[PDB]
């Protein structure tokens, strides 16, 4: 069957909700991989039987060997170990592993990596997977945006995907969110400040709110898992589907913002033909210098894998 | 039943989309009203029956009758007659009609209207209804976007939906396109412009397309209602469902531009309150110039009716 | 891009909402053809607009040279004259010049002919265009069996897809309407006439209603094209999507009820193979005479093309 | 706003998932509740930034006080300790304090129940909090059907929703699967088998495999939390949209099968006014002897709460 097959390495939260949402949307097989034994063949069991509310055809199955990447479209990564640079090496060793099995089993299969550091171990993964550039993305902007789109949204009362918002550079700490590039239903925020409809002060609380998001969510005593999920399935749909949407993804850089030869979160453009477009934001020097910083990290952390 | 109930108040072609539109997405019950005998009980049987193709349960039913106003929760305004300027004072005496019919069967329904000129048409049945300004609002920045959206999308090769754009003070030839305040994924246009991606002599052939679509899509031997009807769903939906999407339609202008006791253009958010804000774009002189251009030819012709 | 193409030869009434309803779900690029010059030119730009409303990535294009019907994964033929035995030649002639170029532009496309008589066009067709039994099919089943199901519904309050109901033989007054075959929530709905909910004499006034609904819809000043265009989108959606859905349509029956070497409308299931299955319903023998008068029908008719 | 709340009593993994779909189908606001502190929150900042993915404007939040049930139009409960009788009484004591609170702040709210063992622990709530018969129910016949249908649909080759069947009298061991009441695309099961397209004993296998499926999932070292989610959401929004599903849940028995003054599984039609039809399948005498053994032991874990 011309149906997409979807393969998940790495089994966990964000996996399971991947595989929900894709039963959802009807959007391909799925297959549930990961090292551990039976779980994901437990998971896909339950997820599977969700076709019949949802009214789709998605066969959903479990896989604890490689041999399963055969055929596979669309490859989603979350698979890693979780100081923290202690963790580079070894989970640079499960890219290298994945990496691998990708090229023997689906050189053409379009992939997206969620592996934290994510913008160090895409690269990692693009390196030993061998794919061409156009082919394999890291989850960042969409995920931190949401964030950032989904608070100012709730400030000013308006439907939360009217807010567009950029964040650049990288996905992390470090990430460039970029206050000058923010609209409201297309018009630029500054206009609401002006009007008083929203603070500049309110706007930095929430900036710090949008970097530390994961850190709030965990002293909550919980994980995020759900939007960085559902972050990924509309990049993965946007190809599948060849909607052409301008998603902010971390990909390779040549030469923009004047970086080459490292991976970092700009907006492109993704289509039947993986990343289609690279846009380029034109930064001022105070932007520029943030992204840097962003870049620098990345190659701090990518020499120690 | 706390289903909501749509009363299309004309049956012609953009009603019949409509409420096919609304079975599709089960947005509620829906009337197919006019003063044509038994052609809306035709049109509203052939529709009732795609609840089964679209797995929805919305009552379809045609009426003959304005009785069947009571109850309304939205009521969408399509009938009118088609110099120009002579239909005026008759398409007025059919907003008469239907305003009394509102008023006394549903005054607290929210009404959409489409007849022709519309901006100067919603305002008179806002007068002869006698509803609140936050519930009645006019057709227009919707569709006329969604032309200067889709066209920049082709020329740019991404998803229709993210390239957003501002089309304000009335629909119709006057209508105001704002080049300031188009983006594409959020960002503004300039940039792609500055990239050599799309140039202005590409942009000003996409506007004067954008004014003049309808008399395009006239003299290739046919006649919009597909569009418009889906803009119309949009804004519909958004109230309904309590979206608070930013749409641009025409409503009350008290202030806005300079502008007051007229119903005009600009971007609104709709919600379950109706037109819970007006938002108003802080236009320079030139833009501003040709807002008030807009105006007086609804002023003209609201004089005549 | 590998995104589908859908030619629809044909771009009346139906073709106008397959067209919308296809941009609505975004199921793949669209090309209005037909002979009348300019006129798909016209909706296919006025539908184009709906992208943007959608959230789709859909082309919509008019076409009036047959050489579009290149790279075509799926084609629908509505194209066609409207006694009533007197067009039959002349839309074989319609069928025969429609073949030719599907076997010279697309032999492997998927066909759905809705041309009347349907059973009739669709085997002509098949015979003209060369296309494997599994790749062409008519309207039929969906559309007569929605309007049973629909119906149904209503008298039970109950929501209208939870009514499943089989119409055979052939599409049209010889259709054949099986009571044994009805069910409600998956309940044989004798179980409801026993319990009174809904009576036979009740049942026998819906049976004669379904047989004469485009009647009904023609006498009350319109004509049936919303259902027969959303039936049709569904069975192009369940090979699209492999779905692999039940649904009834016209096909090639090869012993089937004891016919052979003509089309007739029964359950089959429609997947990214086409039909995958064909799937006979046991009938009783008085239920096998009323399936004999239907292909009797289409035999005497097909004769005199 | 006309919003409706849902109030999600539990914020387990089921929690999680419901409030995901939710969001997924902007069916509306969400309230995750629960006794562990702030966990339900850093759930609720997890799931509210897919409204920007989703496209949608629901409103997601912890709460760790009852009060917030106040205004909740649908109340979802799936609180409670997980021998397996020795939690019966401490279960009723989490029902007993949960129905307190809402006979107190929402009264009119419509209840769904899933704490095990359901039809005991439903009647149990139903007591204590007051509400109307029509108003409460428990999940199970809609997960354990869905089982049952995927299974079969797989071996037959059909979408999963495609296949209907029937399990009544309770959710768990003593479920009832009516092998009599199963039918694929309409068509009753037998003619499959006498078709030799799947046989009697692959049909044993698999209700075997549908009674024991919780128990399959545990072994393979997973836990089924999305399907009961995902029939849960069905449930709720048959309700909220006024679907008139028929969906086969636990309701009030008044007499159906010689029961009464207890809950079993039934199919019944939900809507606007919750529970509109208990429909009664006429069960053969030894269909009956099976359904009593299920309401025996319902009666037994009634017994020690
Ligand atoms: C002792 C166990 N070892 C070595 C035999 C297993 C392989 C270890 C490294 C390379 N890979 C991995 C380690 C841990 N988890 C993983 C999850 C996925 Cl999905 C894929 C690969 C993984
Ligand atoms: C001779 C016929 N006349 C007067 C009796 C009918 C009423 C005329 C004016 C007020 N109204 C109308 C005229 C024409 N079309 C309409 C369509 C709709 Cl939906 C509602 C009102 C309409
Ligand atoms: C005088 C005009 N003639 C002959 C030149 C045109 C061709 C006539 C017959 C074969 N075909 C047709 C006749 C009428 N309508 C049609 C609509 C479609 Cl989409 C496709 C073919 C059509
Ligand atoms: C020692 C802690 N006790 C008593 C103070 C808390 C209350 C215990 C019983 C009644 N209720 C409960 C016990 C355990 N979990 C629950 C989850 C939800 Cl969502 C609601 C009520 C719960």
């Amino acid at each position: 069957a011309p149906k997409a097959k979807i393969v998940l390495v790495g089994s966990g939260m964000i996996g399971g909700v991947m595989a929900t949402l894709i039963v959802q949307k009807n959007l391909g097989d799925v297959v549930l991989f990961d090292i551990v034994k039976n779980m994901p063949h437990g998971k896909a069991l339950d997820t599977s039987h969700t076709n019949v509310m949802a009214y789709s055809n998605c066969k959903v199955s479990g896989s604890n060997t490689y041999d399963d990447l055969a055929g596979s479209d669309v490859v989603i990564v979350t698979a890693g170990f979780t100081n923290r640079l202690d963790l580079l090496p070894l989970n640079n060793k499960i890219m290298i592993e994945i990496g691998g099995h990708i090229k023997k089993n689906c050189p053409n299969a379009f992939i997206i990596v969620v592996t934290n550091p994510v913008d160090v171990m895409v690269q990692l993964l693009h390196q030993h997977s061998g794919v061409p550039k156009n082919k394999i993305i890291g989850l960042g902007g969409v995920l931190d945006t949401s964030r950032l789109k989904y608070y100012i949204s709730q400030k000013l009362n308006v439907c939360p995907r009217d807010v567009n918002a950029h964040i650049v550079g990288a996905h992390g700490n470090k990430m460039v969110l970029l206050k000058r590039y923010i609209t409201v239903g297309g018009i630029p925020l500054q206009e609401f400040i002006n009007n008083k409809l929203i603070s500049d002060a309110e706007l930095e609380a929430i900036f710090d709110r949008t970097v530390n998001t994961a850190l709030e969510i965990v002293n909550l005593h919980a994980s995020p898992y759900v939007a960085p999920a559902a972050a990924i399935i509309e990049m993965a749909e946007s190809y599948l589907k060849d909607l052409k949407k301008v998603l902010i993804c971390s990909t390779l850089l040549e030469g923009q913002y004047g970086h080459s030869d490292i991976f970092g979160g700009t907006p492109v453009v993704l289509g039947a033909n993986g990343v289609e477009q690279v846009i380029e934001l034109q930064l001022n020097s105070e932007e520029k210098a943030k992204f840097d910083e962003a870049i620098a990290e990345t190659k701090r952390m990518k020499a120690l894998a």
